[PDB]
């Protein structure tokens, strides 16, 4: 959390469910099933018409696999649209550090 892109950081927590965002309507569970092979289950919420709300819910065996794909898949260009992945769950927090000991 800051005013600038940092990258993949080790958050104090573990989640087997990955939160996909920036999904294209043209993209469906089918396309996702290709990007995530370890994904034990893929969910893509669409609209009454058939348009992806703009996000998705990926499921894995554990925080192990989920992170394995979330580390790479991160910012995956699908159907001409960059998709982001974030470990679903609570909002963790870093540990202050004024002076190292």
């Amino acid at each position: 959390g800051s005013s600038g892109s940092s990258g993949n950081s080790t958050w104090s927590g573990e989640s087997k469910t990955l939160v996909l965002s920036n999904l294209s309507y043209s993209a469906t569970e089918e396309t996702l099933q290709e990007v995530f092979e370890k994904a034990t289950f893929i969910k893509v919420p669409q609209n009454q018409n058939g348009k992806s709300k703009g996000y998705a819910f990926i499921e894995f065996a554990s925080f192990e696999d989920a992170k394995e794909a979330l580390n790479s898949c991160n910012k995956r260009e699908i159907e001409g649209r960059a998709i982001r992945l974030e470990l679903q769950g609570p909002r963790g927090s870093p540990n202050s550090g004024p002076s190292s000991g």
